[PDB]
């Protein structure tokens, strides 16, 4: 798509406001480990 560098246009799965609060949800299981596990 055009325009995709906004900071990197801040893209994760088309991350939207009910996708970065569940990618948060995520990121606690995660940032003590990053493992899709």
């Amino acid at each position: 798509s055009v325009s995709e560098i906004q900071l990197m246009h801040n893209l994760g799965k088309h991350l939207n406001s009910m996708e970065r609060v569940e990618w948060l949800r995520k990121k606690l299981q995660d940032v003590h480990n990053f493992v899709a596990l």
